[PDB]
């Protein structure tokens, strides 16, 4: 042989505030380099591998050779200045115990299960929209509806009293407050852990359809421990708010490209498919989330991922796979196979996938059908987006409509 340098150089991938829904140029680069790359994020230590292809992302995330529990044994390079989920949360559990914990609340998150809160949710959404209209045109869609709605729906499903909604949002906010290197988020986590630990105990260990009752009944029959239950209850509540940000990009885009909004207004039946196309395209987060550790050597596209090596997958990059999604950057409401991985893949796939689809469904409906001539009150570029955050999205969405 000769002089083989088949190992990709560690690419520095600093935290950078992107505008609107533009694609990360660095991620663009990582994708062109090769199937397997190496990156260095703002925090933690080391380099961790990076997979971007649709097929390799499905492999890594659904293969027993890559685990999550081991990820805590080291300070894997990352984007967030501290691990959000505790040492017992779903995100860090592997198939054996992970499957058990997720089964306890499965019934509430399937299409049929979520379909049970459709009417209830529709009514809540309608009150918020009615309130927006009554107030008057110059409105911030995020504060007026995209923020309150998802919060009300998850709390309702979880069994959280409507009077405690403000607290969930405050805690979620602080917990995801992203950076420094300490306990504003830690205290916030203990407070919310304490909140759900008590709710799970407060007779919610008897009978009821809400998730906390399911978790309480499960804890009562030794199916899952209280730690696992609180850990899951906490991440569901938090993930619940992920819709605000995603739907924010959805609307910023629909009103940004009038031809997309018009197709949805004049052709309602295609809304489901369009929403899935929008979910595939929308760059939901910054960089990547929680890595996996190779539990044993594994060869991928010529690269040897040594046991002990951290591996990252980019669902955003995967949803932009040319071979799987021809003309990737184009938002086509038709799109044939469209097997996007915006909700993850493998055992850790998002349990809120169907709920979010339902929420997105009602939002598009209510917003496009009840607000005549809804449009941005400012130029697309003048809309501010979240800075230094994990999940990308509008900070506010100024819009106006016919009325005034
Ligand atoms: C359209 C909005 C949403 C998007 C794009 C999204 C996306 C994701 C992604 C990419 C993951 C990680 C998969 C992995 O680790 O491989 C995840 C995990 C998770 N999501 Fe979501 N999510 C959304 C909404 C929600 C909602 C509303 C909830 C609350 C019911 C939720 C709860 C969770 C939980 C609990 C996990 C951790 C699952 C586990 O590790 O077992 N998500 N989500
Ligand atoms: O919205 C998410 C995006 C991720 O990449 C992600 O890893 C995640 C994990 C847990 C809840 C939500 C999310
Ligand atoms: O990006 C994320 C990474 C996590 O580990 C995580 O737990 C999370 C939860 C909710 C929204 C985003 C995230």
């Amino acid at each position: 042989e000769t002089i083989s340098q088949a190992v990709p150089p560690v690419r520095d991938w600093p935290a950078v505030d992107l505008p609107g829904s533009d694609f990360d140029p660095v991620l663009t680069e990582l994708m062109r380099e090769g199937p397997v790359t190496r990156i260095s994020l703002p925090n933690g230590e080391g380099w961790a591998w990076l997979v971007t292809r649709h097929d390799d992302v499905r492999l890594v995330t659904n293969d027993p050779r890559f685990g999550r529990e081991a990820v805590m044994d080291r300070q894997v390079t990352r984007l967030a200045p501290h691990f959000i989920p505790a040492r017992g949360a779903v995100g860090f559990l592997d198939p054996p115990d992970h499957t058990r914990l997720r089964r306890s609340v499965a019934a509430a998150f399937t299409a049929r299960g979520v379909e049970r809160v459709r009417e209830r949710s529709r009514g809540m959404l309608d009150e918020l929209v009615d309130a927006m209209l009554r107030a008057g045109p110059p409105a911030d869609l995020t504060e007026a509806v995209l923020s309150p709605f998802p919060i009300a729906v998850i709390c309702e499903l979880m069994g959280v009293p409507a009077t405690d909604r403000h607290s969930m949002h405050t805690w979620t906010q602080l917990i995801l407050s992203s950076s420094h290197g300490a306990e504003v988020s830690e205290r916030a986590k203990n407070e919310m852990n304490a909140y759900f630990s008590d709710l799970i105990g407060l007779r919610s260990d008897s009978a009821g359809e809400d998730v906390t009752s399911l978790l309480g009944a499960a804890v009562g029959r030794d199916e899952i421990t209280l730690s696992e239950a609180v850990g899951l209850a906490v991440l569901l509540q938090i993930g619940g708010e992920a819709v605000t940000n995603n739907s924010g990009q959805m609307f910023h885009l629909l009103l940004s490209r009038p031809e997309l909004a018009e197709r949805l207004r004049s052709e309602p039946e295609i809304r489901p498919r369009a929403i899935d196309e929008l979910l595939r395209w929308i760059p939901h987060r910054n960089a990547v989330g929680l890595s996996r550790i190779a539990l044993e050597d594994v060869e991928i596209k010529g690269v040897r991922i040594r046991a002990g090596d951290a591996v990252y997958v980019s669902y955003l990059a995967a949803n932009r796979d040319p071979e799987v999604f021809p003309d990737p950057d184009r938002i086509d409401f038709e799109r044939s196979p469209n097997p996007h991985v915006s909700f993850g893949f493998g055992p850790h796939y998002c349990p809120g996938g169907m709920l979010a689809r339902l929420e997105s469904e009602l939002l598009v409906d209510a917003v496009l059908d009840r607000v005549p001539g809804l449009k941005l009150a400012v130029a697309p570029e003048d809309v501010p987006f979240k800075k230094g955050a994990l999940i990308r999205g509008p900070e506010a969405l100024p819009v106006t409509w016919h009325h005034a």
